[PDB]
């Protein structure tokens, strides 16, 4: 039993990692249960309770969940290649750390668009935690739900192509949640 | 395999200490085990690095000393961040990130008093920063607090007397790391340079 308390921010990355773990169990045929309780007394990050509590963030505690749940997104199920990726994910964390995403959306997209010119995935040649983290950060700009944001997919074709790929890969794990989906629409309201 | 860490003006004490522990762990294996894959990590001084570390694998990545030590502990199995039950391990990993966030973008000199008051209290009831054994949290905070409790800088001699629990814990971590850091010379030299 692990309890994750969230407030204004919903842990999309942690929820997605947990959903992937659940579908891995349903297809492999003791199990660890992670609960996502909404607490009004948390401001912008997540507090995680182990059954003591700690304060973390969605971008960072998802690394812990991948370790625990063996979802094969951050910890691979050679080591030097694994360690190299872990530093690459840290590069993406530092790239958006304490940056206003909306204010710096253009410089962010310019780097991602050029990065995806000859790259299918953000890291290596397979889906990683880096792809999913940036996917939710770019979701409000490239999902096409907000009509005002349709200029980003047309101008940045590589991001739009990559965005469609990650969306399709996550379809079997996130499209049925109806709680992750609910928080996605609220975040774009 | 080969890994090169390029540093500028900041010496990666945490990464150096982790690597030194790994080397002394190898020296205890080969000594008694005689019937039956070593990694070499280089600490190259580059003038064109400002405050972080550049790590090259032999493509390169950009990291920091406080964060890349987690990667080194994973690779070298030094038993400081990844324990070689799992939920308890995960709980510690979040605690180390709390210490990282506690000093993230904070001026250590300006907030030295509130930082020390926070650290002393935890230590009043606890021997180590995390759990009851030496962890990566202890070593990371040890080097951040080193210039204030080592007693080399005469103006900073007030801190050991005012915060005894930190001073107690600092003495312990220094003794535990003595077999791995006191013989380096290269690190000791950078300790003296940093503290002038
Ligand atoms: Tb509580
Ligand atoms: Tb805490
Ligand atoms: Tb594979
Ligand atoms: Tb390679
Ligand atoms: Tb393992
Ligand atoms: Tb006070
Ligand atoms: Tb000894």
């Amino acid at each position: 039993k692990i309890n994750i308390y969230y407030g204004k921010n919903y842990p999309f990355l942690c929820r997605t990692v947990f959903n992937i773990y659940q579908n891995n169990i349903k297809k492999k045929t003791k199990e660890i249960c992670v609960n996502f309780i909404n607490d009004k007394t948390v401001v912008e990050d997540i507090k995680v309770e182990f059954v003591n509590s700690v304060t973390s963030s969605d971008k960072i505690f998802a690394i812990n969940l991948d370790f625990l749940l063996k979802t094969n997104l951050y910890y691979f199920t050679n080591i030097i290649t694994n360690v190299f990726f872990q530093a690459q994910y840290n590069e993406w964390i530092d790239f958006l750390r304490n940056k206003d995403i909306e204010k710096n959306i253009i410089p962010i997209c310019e780097h991602i668009n050029k990065h995806l010119y000859l790259n299918t995935f953000l890291s290596f040649h397979y889906l990683t935690l880096s792809d999913i983290y940036i996917y939710y950060e770019m979701h409000k700009y490239f999902s096409g739900n907000i009509t005002t944001n349709l200029k980003y997919p047309k101008q940045y074709k590589n991001i739009n192509r990559w965005f469609r790929l990650i969306k399709a890969l996550l379809h079997d794990h996130v499209a049925t949640d109806a709680e992750l989906i609910q928080n996605l629409k609220v975040k774009e309201k």
